[PDB]
């Protein structure tokens, strides 16, 4: 295959003819970073005060008319897309065409004082519900030839051993770690159900570094794989269909599955699938579900070492139940407290329901156990081997049929699995159709490995893409194969000691749970 460059023709970002600027920057042997300006603020988009995104036409009725009734005249948005049977997703509640978010917020807080803080609306720029507009974009590419460079890319994880914490931020990581330049990685564990100041961030789906399980598949999902071909040269794989299987043994053969590692919250599966067990085990981005059999390790990458998991779903009744087991595979130690350390080259064991009792079961010190993992990508073992890392995100982005594809994947307007809480057309809208903060990973076909990421919700500096927005610009670009990583406010890049993202969060640049780090 021809070696991949960046194309020279226009993005397939809002309509041609706009503006835009592109420029390249050599960072190494085989290693560019390019920045993609294009577009501008339109003037047929605008401010508006938000009242809500409601399942049906009918449904804002109850409000609009009573809004009517305070004296607040408003206007129905349909949601720029639909289902999979082609059915609008939803419709916006909303008031005014305001030039700023000032003038809409004031607003807002008019119709909140009027109606007794019986409405409490927030504000809305129509340039992010993901209908036709002329941006702004900024598009932030790395570009990484393995068979020219000697910079490896490679998964970090948070402090290198520190799961569980606050996540680290893009920027702190390429620091810690001396990168050339460096992306937010995949998706990991950001609810915070006890209100501390920083969720506990641990990556979520199939991860591996340098052939060490860090946490299990979610179920179905899509992944960038990082491994040394026979030249020894790295060589990425979008792979699809990632699962895993963690069995727990006993010196009789009685087994119990592990449902994930080092993973904050015991019982809780933000994302669903195959930990879950209620209302699903099917993956539904974002969706909480619960596991009261669960069974989580914990190892020396969780907390550093010092500390086990602490939480556990708040909706859980019955016992709880922890082993500690050494390096030799011999139970050191069972309680029916959460949270001891790990020993060293040891883990810790948390236990929920029928799991709870499997591991105090097993609680005399001495007692054997052994761990077996299984790693697939689309029924294909996958070595757990020296020198092969992976990330899992979602969708597969390089697909013919972008929405059924990303349903199965768990990214669906219902939550799957669940019989027609199986209503998802408020999360659907604004995490696939409308536009957000994204970074993407893919492969050309020459091999060079194109990591993209994406400012969003910034309607005079970056608004973002949907989902089928940044499946085109990779396709655009030149890869081949590609796959969404973990976006919105964790979407960011670094080239050295600069940031070239713009963090969407009001609080600035977020800790995330895995990053990926090109190394000299």
């Amino acid at each position: 295959a021809q070696r991949w460059a960046m194309p020279g023709t226009e993005l397939p970002l809002g309509p041609q003819g706009l503006a835009q600027s592109v420029s390249t920057q050599t960072l190494a042997a085989g290693v560019a970073y390019y920045q993609i300006k294009r577009g501008a603020a339109s003037a047929a988009d605008f401010w508006t005060v938000n009242l809500g995104f409601y399942a049906t036409q009918a449904a804002a009725q109850a409000d609009a008319a009573n809004l009517a009734a305070a004296g607040f005249a408003t206007r129905v948005d349909a949601s720029a897309g639909t289902d999979l049977q082609g059915k609008v997703l939803g419709y916006w509640l909303s008031a005014g065409r305001y030039a700023t978010q000032a003038e809409a917020t004031a607003a807002a807080a008019r119709i909140a004082q009027a109606t007794q803080n019986r409405y409490k609306p927030g504000t809305r720029h129509t340039s992010l519900a993901g209908a036709p507009t002329t941006g702004p974009w900024i598009v932030n590419v790395l570009a990484i030839d393995p068979s020219r460079a000697g910079a490896a890319l490679s998964l970090a994880l948070p402090g290198g051993n520190d799961l569980g914490a606050g996540g680290e931020t893009v920027s702190a990581a390429r620091a810690r770690v001396n990168a050339l330049a460096g992306v937010n990685g995949g998706f990991f564990t950001n609810i915070n159900p006890f209100g501390a100041p920083l969720p506990p961030r641990s990556p979520v789906g199939a991860t591996v570094v340098d052939g060490r399980l860090v946490a299990a598949a979610i179920g179905r999902r899509p992944g960038l794989l990082l491994a040394r071909d026979a030249n020894g040269r790295q060589r990425a794989t979008v792979v699809r269909n990632l699962a895993t299987a963690i069995t727990l043994t006993d010196a009789q053969g009685r087994a119990i599955a592990v449902q994930t590692l080092n993973r904050p919250i015991l019982g809780t599966v933000v994302n669903c699938g195959a930990q879950a067990r209620t209302p699903t085990s099917e993956p539904a981005q974002d969706t909480v579900c619960t596991n009261y059999d669960d069974l989580v390790m914990y190892d020396s990458l969780y907390l550093r070492g010092g500390a086990s998991n602490t939480l556990v779903d708040a909706g859980y009744q019955g016992a709880r139940y922890e082993l500690v087991v050494d390096a030799n595979g011999a139970v050191v130690a069972g309680h029916a407290t959460l949270g001891a350390p790990p020993p060293p080259n040891g883990y810790v064991l948390q236990g929920l329901g029928a799991s709870a009792a499997w591991l105090q079961a097993h609680a005399t010190p001495g007692t054997r156990l052994a761990v077996s993992r299984r790693l697939s990508a689309d029924g294909a073992d996958l070595a757990l081997a020296s020198g092969t890392s992976l990330v899992e995100a979602g969708p597969t982005l390089s697909v013919p049929n972008l929405a059924q594809s990303a349903a199965q994947e768990g990214f669906a307007p219902t939550v799957g699995g669940v019989d027609a809480a199986a209503a998802n057309g408020n999360w659907y809208n604004g995490w696939y159709v409308a536009r957000n903060g994204r970074t993407a990973a893919g492969v050309a076909a020459d091999g060079t490995i194109l990591l993209v990421e994406i400012d969003g919700r910034q309607p005079t500096l970056s608004v973002g893409t949907s989902i089928p927005e940044t499946a085109a610009v990779m396709a655009w670009l030149g890869a081949t194969s590609a796959v969404n990583l973990d976006g919105g406010g964790s979407s960011n890049m670094v080239v050295g000691g600069k940031m070239v993202g713009h963090p969407s969060d009001a609080v600035g640049e977020r800790g995330v749970g895995d990053t990926l780090m090109l190394l000299p």
